[PDB]
């Protein structure tokens, strides 16, 4: 099994002054990918009881979901690449981790404070393969605006992670350089064993050696959840399907490409084009 931990979100997407609502989040994108790829998948999330029916499609895609109690549901406004945290569900606490099973857990937060760093060592002791998304540690609400700030305790916590996911902007925030390969070297030097980095043209995986695969297709509306899809597909390929790191890198790129053809999470029919 793989478990994703993170908030679902009512996304308010604003394009040319037009507001459109999507029910998503990192965990939705990632969990649907792994489930459709044939790995037993669980989500631990928080939202209001009222909003649970907006996320019922998870169960329709084979995902076991634990909807934990919160007085609010996280909602993020995205202006097209600037984001605002409109509302925030309660953060995760240690007790939310109590029923963790499976070979793999991915920490997939939307905002710094959603998943307190103290949970990292607690979770480490419960799982064989622990991964996290940098978004949850560098994207910080300041008067709602989600600003990029360095992760002060990155050197302490990266050493707990088997895999760490970044995009260009997160990598630069953590390293001071916009050279993505160099950022990977620097981030691995902080202690993370494997770095997975997404950028416009494809995927870079670094474990001491670099592996790269380019995306084969893309769309404007399809880019949200690129990284979450890519991470989940890499985890499936490498952790569960026993692929070499090089093969799992190409696999993750292929799965991401077909998801990026449309808005929303990976669809069953996408896997017939890969
Ligand atoms: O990766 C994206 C990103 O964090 C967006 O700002 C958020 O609104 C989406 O829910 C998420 O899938
Ligand atoms: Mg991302």
């Amino acid at each position: 099994m793989i478990t994703f931990i993170g908030h679902v979100s009512k996304d308010v997407n604003v394009v040319d002054g037009k507001r459109e609502i999507a029910y998503g989040g990192g965990v939705v994108m990632g969990a649907i990918t792994s489930s459709l790829l044939g790995v037993k998948t669980k989500v631990i999330t928080k939202c209001t009881r009222e909003d649970v029916s907006k996320f019922s499609f998870l169960r329709d895609n084979g995902v076991e979901v634990v909807f934990l109690k919160s007085p609010r549901t996280t909602s993020i406004e995205n202006r097209y690449r600037e984001s605002f945290l409109i509302s925030a569900a309660d953060p995760f606490t240690e007790s939310d981790l109590a029923f963790i099973e499976g070979e793999a857990v991915h920490i997939n937060p939307l905002w710094y404070g959603e998943f307190p760093e103290d949970l990292i060592p607690v979770l480490r002791r419960k799982v064989m393969f622990l991964s996290a998304d940098a978004q949850g540690f560098v994207r910080v609400p300041e008067n709602e605006k989600l600003v990029y700030r360095d992760w002060e305790m990155k050197e302490k916590y990266l050493k707990y992670l088997d895999l760490f996911k970044v995009d260009s902007r997160e990598a630069e925030t953590l390293t001071g350089t916009n050279d993505l390969r160099e950022s990977c070297r620097i981030i691995r030097s902080f202690g993370a064993k494997i770095i997975l980095a997404t950028h416009a043209s494809g995927v870079i995986v670094f474990d001491g050696n670099f592996y790269e695969a380019s995306f084969r297709s893309w769309s404007l509306e399809g880019r949200t959840g690129r990284g979450d899809t890519c991470t989940a597909a890499f985890l499936v390929g490498f952790v569960f399907k026993k692929m070499s790191i090089e093969k799992a890198t190409k696999f993750a790129a292929a799965v991401t490409s077909v998801k990026m053809r449309h808005p929303g999470p990976l669809r069953r029919e996408d896997l017939e084009a890969i």
